[PDB]
């Protein structure tokens, strides 16, 4: 399929887009993003990723070189040339220099746009296996370009789905999802100090509410799965994806749990309200 | 002269570099690097720093994209060009993919060559303040591109010359630097499990064996900072540097102590030693 980058006022091919050397991103890994999906071709939670966005390049002293606006009509207009749905990378970079204010102020952007690879069909009837790894994301609310970790974790992950990061025994996120535990029927989710603020848990809490399901915001604990029923991990692309087996431990029957299930089907049936 | 970017083949100046988005340095942080300096133009500590560059490149799943040998000839074809004292930094990127045998195969090399900055000369002769941050530098042996901590870290740094990595009161490393503490005429410095392992701290540790100097390789403490004589950071371009305050801590008499003064001329008395 075609891909795009926006960058320098023009919608490129992918594989002709280019970034400076200069560029702090290269240079030092300075950069932010937000990975944004679509149903319908609409994108999900526009207005909240963009805030969340903002909210990574303010907590990484990073101007912003365009507006929420303008980084939302690129969005909308990168999708209309895609014509199909299509997962959207915003990147803000650090630019050329750190100013002596402490800022970095002449910084780039861009805008990834791809064909939406979803898991596949089987994975959500099967479920997942995630690698628990004794390390955590620093500064967690921000989302920066620094995901070496995802990849160095999978050395010896034996092809699990996904890598969990459980610093000294307690779950906080995956290496690309929010992590939710379901015990006694409640949610058991960490807490916005650990993990990233996903769109997705904002949404899942939101479900929870409606359909007065009990969620605890503190760290699921590893020796905690085998009193577990079940557990899923959601992103923006994966949706809920249900998690039947982290490190050794098999979570409840090993197969996608009851709540599980249920709650994908409502945040399907639901989604259009997300959609901008 | 020119400050110059090695890439594709190629001596370009290093604002006309430039490196595709799709490359995962850019999308993920996927990038490890060296810095290396010259003296009198030849590159100090070349061989040391290329195994370095390896190190990295290996722990992080990166498949080298030219030798050792290779990157020693671009590096000495770009001293020679330069024609000056040179800061060098040779760049490995993690390139278009993460392969099914969880290695980036694709990986891409670029060289900077910038003329030199070292501190200035009333840096050293008044020595310099360190912003303590809890924090700490993950799979600190790597030399990854994610230096995003140096620049937050300094957010409310107040001007300090340097951020000192301190997780949880034991001071591991700068930002850029190893760090040194002198008590009672003895070296204090963080082991290699916590710190990267410097080459300017590996010099520093044999000019101590050759003055029968003992150093104890663990972890200053901020607590102890108050019974210090004296403390300095190393690197590639600032050499030794003395450290006279720490926080709202002067250290010993708040001038460049007897001890810092005397491995710093050692040092570059000694340095051709270490030049190739
Ligand atoms: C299946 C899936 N789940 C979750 C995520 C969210 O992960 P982060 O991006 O926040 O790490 C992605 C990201 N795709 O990103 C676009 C495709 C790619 O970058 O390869 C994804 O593809
Ligand atoms: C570290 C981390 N935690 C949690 C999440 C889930 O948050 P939402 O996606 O629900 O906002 C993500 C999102 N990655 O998205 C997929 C990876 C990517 O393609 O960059 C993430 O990167
Ligand atoms: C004064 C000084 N000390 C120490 C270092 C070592 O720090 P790292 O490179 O290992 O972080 C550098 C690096 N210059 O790098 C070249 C100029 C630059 O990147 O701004 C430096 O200029
Ligand atoms: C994090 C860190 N620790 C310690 C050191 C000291 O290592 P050596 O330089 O003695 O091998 C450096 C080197 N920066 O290199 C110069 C500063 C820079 O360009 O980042 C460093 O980046």
């Amino acid at each position: 399929h075609m891909n795009l980058c926006y960058i320098d006022g023009k919608f490129l091919p992918l594989e002709e887009a280019k970034l400076p050397v200069t560029d702090l991103i290269i240079q030092r890994g300075v950069g932010v993003f937000e990975t944004i999906s679509t149903h319908s071709r609409r994108p999900l939670m526009l207005t909240p990723h963009l805030k969340r966005l903002e909210g990574s390049a303010t907590a990484s002293s990073i101007v912003m070189p365009a507006t929420l606006d303008e980084m939302a009509r690129i969005i909308r207009e990168g999708i209309k040339k895609m014509g199909c749905e299509t997962m959207v990378r915003p990147y803000i970079t650090g630019g050329d220099s750190f100013g002596k204010d402490h800022l970095f102020s002449s910084s780039r952007y861009f805008v990834i746009f791809e064909e939406i690879r979803k898991p596949d069909p089987i994975l959500y009837e099967k479920g997942v296996a995630l690698h628990p790894i004794n390390a955590e994301r620093y500064l967690p609310s921000t989302k920066s370009i620094n995901y070496m970790l995802s990849f160095t974790g999978q050395r010896d992950s034996k092809g699990a789905y996904e890598i969990l990061y459980c610093p000294e025994g307690e779950i906080v996120e995956g290496s690309h999802s929010t992590f939710f535990l379901i015990k006694n029927g409640h949610l058991i989710t960490a807490p916005t100090s650990r993990a990233l603020s996903g769109t997705t848990r904002q949404i899942v809490l939101e479900l929870a509410r409606r359909g007065n399901i009990q969620v605890e915001e503190r760290c699921p604990l590893l020796t905690e799965l085998p009193e577990a029923e079940e557990a899923f991990i959601t992103g923006t692309v994966k949706e809920l994806l249900p998690v039947v087996r982290i490190g050794d431990q098999i979570i409840g029957n090993g197969v996608p749990g009851k709540l599980t299930k249920h709650l994908h089907q409502v945040y399907l049936s639901s989604i259009v309200e997300w959609l901008e």
